[PDB]
């Protein structure tokens, strides 16, 4: 196949109307405008295809066979990559001056917020909470459709190890830290009258109420409803598994994949970002996987996490 | 207007055509080809639009008045800076696999070759030496001026030139051939050590370097010879440029200098990563060289020439 | 000279000390935390060398000589240069899991706070609002900061002069003949709801244009703190703004573009300092404020007053 | 601890000696070419630090608890993700014009080859095939096993290559053999096709290559390959059964090795075009291997199929 033929640049390079040009005195700057949101959609498209594709793995149950998992991880991982250029595409804007902008901004008049309707499928279809005709049916069948949050914590509560009757990690761990924050308050009680010692039980009975607020699952049910929490409780114990045992086998490319859910969290946070300064430069935390944040930045000491049994290490190995 | 029809959306996002698809079985990565080279094409027909308003600006006689300066130095900068990008695009094809690309390969069969004619169209409109419709904008590319071309004719229009006022070469002649034989003394009354003949060596070298500056015919033998682009009285101009940039008018003038240096390497570091991308798939000259050379010839700054107080406020 | 002794990387290459070594079990990623850290450390002091030096070509006068600007204005581009690499540095940072630095976080306990000596003295030295440290540290707040001599330097612009030009005259008087001749084009529409729609919105636009002319609002927000611009350099960023074009204009106009990118590139390391912090521990300011306000008053192209041709070889090199 | 003091800033920003200033007049530009410079040690340190705790777990046996796979692998990411920011610290030195070097190049005469200790060390520790105490530390770069005979050895212990038990490259010869016969029939069938004729018979000689131990054995000794042929077969056996969850990580390592050769690449590149900058790179890459088994282009249905005793031991 000829390279314009393959990629159908008979379309792509003939999308470009001016509507300085259009509507009389054409506006060069303007050029640079339709270029480069142009650009962001082409790739909005691409993440769009990676997102689904992933989104698919996991609805149609072969996210369960783990071989998937290298598939799953490497297409996440390349949506953060394609993320990571659109936060650096704003430097191009940045060479279009406010002045310059002004010259045209009266041919197009452009709303400060977020118009684009792939960014916004893009966006339903990860799991954000927050006029168009027939595009009403794709934005419909978004929030219609399962989200990556939905379908990643359908698949953390199946992770293995947190079953009751067998390892039984939440009640194990309950255990080392109920007993663990003891053994520090007795270190603690134990040091004299000075105001250092003073400053560390207050310290730690602070820490010893976050500690504990993690096995609170009435207090996770309230946070939830009121939209502070978006993972399930049984979801919560399963990513806090794959971050406590991420050296094992079963849950090393798992971990990248969580890993890799932050990076994209906080990658789409940058963007948008940048895009209310852009709006600003020319006219004057709720994120997804918030769990996921949450769970990493609970300071649990590494000796307090419970040992693995050789049962459950050839288990959870490949 | 609306978001999706200003852009034109409708012909932008479905223009991707999987050939895996169409000729049965769909390969997932191979969307992400498309998408790569859709985006390079459309920085390409970005570049190219500022790259003609520039070129369209000394071609009708707008540089002449010093105002547009900004304007042109501003444009060649975003030329850079899409440049740059385009370097990092790279990046996106790294994440598909060798072996992945293999499994849609079959469908298109790349060749190894720069097939996208605005490249083409920006390689010759810049000064890189030399189906139906679109060979007609190829032969126009050829045989309009090329922007190594305007700036030459521009560059050779700088002011101090004139050998009647300021004479710079021929003041750049004299200090340097001075200032040389300034040298010689200083290195030939020194003990016959292993330092000296260190010194007596690399004084030789500089020196026919110096004075190769000043041969026009081995420049006008270069020149035809495509080793060199840019004619003598250019060089001159460009040289006028770097050696006084402090001076206000000179300033911008040696942005733009700066700058087309600043593209040369970048569209070299461009095809570097393609020719990079294309083995890691399959396993299978420079347009401002003149600007790079007059930059790295090491010429002491007391021998640069003074400035008069008539050329200083001109 | 050689290559390690030039650049005294006996010193450089050992000052990587581990506190988790040190106090018992060495932690392999701590050597990141040092020397991320270290590199962001090298970094400011190249910043504060050219910072520095541009705040001495204003203050001993050279930036007087206009051949001085093309040094000032690619010295301020290449600390943004230097910024847009410290941002792209937290990407280093973003390799090591919040878990991991749980495993050394408690041999350095570290504080969210902007601990950078370095750091504080360039937020101080471009205008932001112990012991030998507090030298330097009392230093960068009694000394003429970026924002003052660039400020200082704005009310020297050309063409405000009543006598001669009277820019802010000329410009009163066309925006406020421009908004005038806009109402009329406004009320002159049927009585549609788009009519009334750009009646509110001309309404809206109207107040923001003049506010440009009130000198006691900038007066009242520049006590507050809401401003920090004088009025005078107000006019002389704005005349540079409107006639960037003009030789005498083009390379200032850089350099108040390149004050503006430093800014919001200082911004963007803050909020990725905080975004870093909460990312291992878990849960405006902007020096150039004027310029960006200025940049924004969405003034038409032709309101613009026209330059005469005594004005045009004065603005001319 | 305080800031400052964990840094130990009191060495670090206390090891800046501007020659210019030393030997007289101070040169502004000059701090830039020593804190650029100094910024690439303080990586070099870190990246060597990676680099010999990933060196370590495979001297010392941890490499086969397939549990440190995790620490390998991301310890190998963040070389290549250091390479990257010391590939964009080269803009750093773009900002600093060739004109204004000339005026401190004197004070240090800076030679074009690479004197960075840490870099060679770097290129040893890796396999790339200054005096006193440092010599020591060069030697024992060169003594020591490198990342790429490490690599070589537990690529030798991949499972799947046994010829009792699953018999990977005797199905793959099998295979190709028969999967390139039944393609010259296709072929052959044509009418004088005669470009498909030609094609086929140089890619038919490209994939029985594969299989010449002895042409193998022969580039091996002449440096052409560094990778033993038992090793050959154990990376082809990871790329061909990636998906196979213990293989996942073993590919992502292989590819981050191949990642961080060709960053070494392009750091090398940049360096030699900023030396011609201021003054008047090829496939030598230590994994070429790794490079050539991913463009062998093998037909996905060629690849042998996994049978259910295999699949549960991978
Ligand atoms: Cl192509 C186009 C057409 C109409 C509006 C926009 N608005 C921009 C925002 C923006 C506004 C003024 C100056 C710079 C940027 C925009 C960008 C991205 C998205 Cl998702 N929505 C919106 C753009
Ligand atoms: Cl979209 C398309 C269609 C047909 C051929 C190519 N060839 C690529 C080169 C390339 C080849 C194999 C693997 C990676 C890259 C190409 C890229 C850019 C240009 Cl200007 N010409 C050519 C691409
Ligand atoms: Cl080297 C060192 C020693 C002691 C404290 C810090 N604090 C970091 C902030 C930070 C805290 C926890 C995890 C990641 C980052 C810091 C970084 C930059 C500055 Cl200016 N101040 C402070 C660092
Ligand atoms: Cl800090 C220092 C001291 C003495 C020599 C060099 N040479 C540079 C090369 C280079 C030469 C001229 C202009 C720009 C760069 C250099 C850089 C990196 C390495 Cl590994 N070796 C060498 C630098
Ligand atoms: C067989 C399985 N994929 C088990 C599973 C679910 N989530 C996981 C996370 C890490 C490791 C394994 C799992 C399943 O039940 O789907
Ligand atoms: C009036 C003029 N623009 C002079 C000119 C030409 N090249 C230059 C370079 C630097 C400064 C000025 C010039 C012209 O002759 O076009
Ligand atoms: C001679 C002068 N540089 C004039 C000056 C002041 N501000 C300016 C802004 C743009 C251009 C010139 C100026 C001076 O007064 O320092
Ligand atoms: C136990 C083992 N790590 C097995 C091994 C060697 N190379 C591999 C590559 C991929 C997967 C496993 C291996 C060893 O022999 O060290």
């Amino acid at each position: 196949l000829i390279y314009g033929n393959y990629l159908h640049l008979e379309k792509v390079l003939n999308a470009q109307e001016l509507q300085s040009e259009t509507k009389g005195n054409k506006i060069h700057d303007e050029h640079l405008f339709i270029i480069t949101h142009q650009a962001y959609e082409l790739w909005f498209k691409q993440i769009l295809w990676e997102l689904d594709s992933v989104r698919e793995i996991f609805q149609n149950g072969h996210v369960r066979d783990e071989r998937n998992m290298l598939k799953v991880v490497s297409r996440m991982h390349r949506v953060s990559v394609i993320l990571k250029l659109l936060v650096q595409q704003f430097s191009i804007l940045e060479t279009m001056t406010a002045l310059d902008f002004n010259d045209f901004r009266e041919y197009l008049s452009p709303a400060s917020g977020f118009q684009s309707l792939q960014f916004r499928l893009l966006e339903n279809k990860i799991g954000v909470l927050q006029f168009k005709g027939e595009e009403n049916e794709l934005l419909l069948k978004s929030e219609q459709e399962k989200t990556l949050l939905e379908l990643v914590e359908a698949w953390l509560e199946r992770t293995p190890g947190l079953e009751p009757h067998g390892f039984n990690f939440w009640g194990k761990l309950e255990k080392n830290i109920t007993r663990g924050l003891e053994e520090e308050f007795i270190r603690i009680q134990a040091k004299e009258e000075s105001e250092e010692k003073e400053e560390q039980v207050a310290e730690f009975q602070k820490q010893k109420e976050v500690l504990l607020s993690l096995f609170d699952e009435k207090r996770h049910e309230h946070l939830l409803s009121k939209g502070e929490r978006r993972l399930s409780y049984r979801a919560l114990q399963g990513a806090l598994m794959i971050y406590f045992y991420r050296e094992e086998p079963r849950f090393q490319v798992p971990f990248q994949l969580l890993t890799s859910l932050m990076d994209i969290d906080s990658l789409m946070t940058k963007w948008r970002y940048n895009h209310v300064c852009m709006v600003h430069r020319m006219l004057g935390r709720y994120k997804v996987f918030v769990d996921l944040f949450n769970l990493s930045t609970y300071l649990i000491p590494r000796h307090w996490i419970p040992k693995m049994n050789p049962t459950i290490h050839k288990f959870l190995e490949h």
